[PDB]
């Protein structure tokens, strides 16, 4: 006759559950694991474009002014008029659109990394509308190291991810955007030294990308974030994610 | 008076032909040569999307669920309805398309490598519809090493390429897909060690890509495969390619 | 009472201006600086597609036959007919378009690098319409080193950039195109050796891209080149750029 559940050190079902969750958390943090990046572009109509990349060793996303704009697939997007918006945004008075402010422009950006990133390695190039980091190429460092600004997304006392959020509320907030982060490596084994370097090149090939525009934050939270155990931070500063280490 | 053709060791025209073919085969296998990857997505209407990349040192292709779907350029693709298909495939009951199964979904994938690949280096991430390799990121190795499954495409006793083929016949066969392979290097000279590493970075830049949807396998065989001396394996297990080493 | 402007060595405003310009020029040339690449595709209707990438350490652009073709956003591009053009260009007599020559085909290409490139590192793969560098993969070196052909764009005796220009005036000038260059590094410190290699991988992530089709060379010169202090060479061999080193 077996011990009774939840009363002794022989609840092996319980120990196996805790190990299963701990193994996933720590595997993700091993050099064999993913590091993941999400870039969220929020539009005035309440919809949200997500750009996601999942890869070994390091991960990144690179967007231009045009690629960040809202596209409603299979609906009217006034493509000619929006090309004229682009011309008017690349150079002042450079186009002839029928509008002052395109509602396809993002109102905000949230950058989220998986908990397997090392925040000290995070780099971002938030450039102008023609993809220069700081106004002119000749004065541009090709990135800023913005890790100190990333907030921890905590759930149940566990870091389930990292967030950097900035609004684009002003008419001159017209941007291009690239972001990069490196997977944790507390060892002194360089994953990109000659013993393993070609595998890092293969990781550039193997990185999986995902993009979709969700009709609102609720839908994103329900059918993307929660569905796939991703970290998130909503407009009301509510934290989402699944804590795993040492937990049932 | 010259020797008679095909009767002696002084048929220099004959020797030059054989060397020409041998030189092409072996150049392709040198570190100076191409390694090439083709991903074929087969649709129920009989058409075939090819994605090709040709590059030095290593090569790869990365696709998401959406990018693998059939697009008939300049014809009706019901873009709104197919966006709803995507929503319904990213999460169950997540959309409202007018169909149960999109005929734009691939029925099968064939992955073919040039004979200059080392099959031991082949990696594939066959992920789910939101670009996670194995259901959740926390448990995902970012690839599987599938080389042992690649079949040799033989012609005249020569390996003209390698094939891995899998059908997607079930309703739940909704995938994302990345593939990578490394060019043969039997030497102990690491092409990505510091003496040559920046050239491997340049190869990422220089890799040439090609995509097209052919109306059927016959057309692909005739105007793509055969036209450009590529390897192929058709649905009837017939092998295509041009044998070169030691041959006239 | 301060010295009079432009009469002595105590015009600190003057010295600061000259240093400001010199600092930008030399920063651009430091390993911290950008290296930039522009590929210009010129169309018969006088418009010009620019593809630009700006990145640390090294930079590149890769295009196929299709991606180089003129696309007039929000206007009629006869997409079905132009897909048939593609089929007819990938293989002779392979399509059924309503035209002999597509006016969407580029008439010329100009490749321009920032002055921070090392011309000895420049590589180009000018391939055929199906993205093979030299007719067949088996005989293809994956690039040509074309630096000796690049012309210096001089302004006021300063090199503000480098240009390689080739026309595509013949019916058989149907190409694919990739180009790559490496940022100057006169030091013996290898930026891609293990001490800094992962940063070069991050630079692949962080590279910012830009594309736009301008209606004519005048507009490109005015609202792109000149607006953002880029180098250029127009059809009349007129040089554009801003000289900076040692200059007010
Ligand atoms: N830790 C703790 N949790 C409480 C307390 N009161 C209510 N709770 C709830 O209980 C949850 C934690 O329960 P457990 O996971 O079983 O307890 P634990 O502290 O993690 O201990 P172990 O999992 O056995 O290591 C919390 O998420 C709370 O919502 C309390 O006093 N202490
Ligand atoms: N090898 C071989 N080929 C045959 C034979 N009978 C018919 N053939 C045909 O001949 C072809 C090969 O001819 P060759 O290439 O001239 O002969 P080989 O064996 O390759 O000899 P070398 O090219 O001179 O080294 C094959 O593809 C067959 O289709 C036979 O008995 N032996
Ligand atoms: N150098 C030079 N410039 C001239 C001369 N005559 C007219 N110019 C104009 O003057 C410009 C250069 O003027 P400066 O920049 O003040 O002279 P500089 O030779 O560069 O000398 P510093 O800037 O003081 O080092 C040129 O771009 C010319 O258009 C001349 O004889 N010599
Ligand atoms: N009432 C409680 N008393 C004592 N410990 C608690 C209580 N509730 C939770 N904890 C414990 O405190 C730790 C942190 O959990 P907590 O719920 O505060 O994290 P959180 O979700 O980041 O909190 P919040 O989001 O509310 O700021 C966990 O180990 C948890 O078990
Ligand atoms: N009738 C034959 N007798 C002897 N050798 C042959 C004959 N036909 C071909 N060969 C030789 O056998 C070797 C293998 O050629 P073979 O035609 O069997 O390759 P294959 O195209 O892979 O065959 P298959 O596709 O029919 O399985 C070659 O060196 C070829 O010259
Ligand atoms: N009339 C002049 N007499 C002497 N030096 C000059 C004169 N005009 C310019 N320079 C100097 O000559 C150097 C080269 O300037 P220059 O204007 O010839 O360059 P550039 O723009 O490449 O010429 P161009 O485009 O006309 O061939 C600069 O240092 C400049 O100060
Ligand atoms: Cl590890
Ligand atoms: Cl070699
Ligand atoms: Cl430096
Ligand atoms: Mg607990
Ligand atoms: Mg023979
Ligand atoms: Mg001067």
């Amino acid at each position: 006759a077996a011990d009774v559940a939840g009363t002794s050190n022989r609840d092996f079902r319980g120990r196996e559950q805790r190990l299963y969750n701990s193994e996933q958390y720590n595997y993700n943090n091993s050099l064999n694991g993913e590091v993941s990046l999400w870039v969220y572009a929020y539009y005035s109509d309440g919809s949200v474009l997500v750009r996601n990349c999942n890869s070994q060793y390091k991960v990144g996303i690179s967007e231009c002014f045009k690629s960040l704009k809202e596209v409603r697939v299979g609906q009217n997007n006034d493509p000619y008029d929006e090309q004229e918006v682009n011309n008017g945004v690349y150079y002042p008075n450079g186009g002839e659109p029928t509008k002052f402010h395109s509602n396809a422009k993002p109102r905000a950006i949230q950058i989220i990394f998986s908990p397997s990133v090392n925040v000290h390695t995070i780099k971002m190039a938030k450039g102008n509308s023609v993809s220069i980091p700081k106004d002119y190429l000749q004065r541009s460092h090709p990135w800023e190291a913005t890790g100190v600004k990333y907030r921890k997304i905590h759930v149940d006392g566990e870091i389930v991810g990292y967030s950097h959020y900035f609004e684009l509320p002003h008419e001159y907030n017209s941007i291009s955007l690239s972001v990069s982060g490196v997977h944790k490596n507390p060892s002194s084994y360089n994953v990109a030294a000659p013993h393993n370097i070609m595998d890092v090149f293969q990781s550039c090939d193997l990185a999986l990308k995902f993009s979709n525009r969700y009709w609102c934050e609720l839908e994103l939270i329900n059918h993307y974030i929660s569905a796939y155990a991703y970290p998130y931070l909503d407009i009301n500063n509510h934290k989402y994610g699944v804590p795993l280490n040492g937990r049932q």
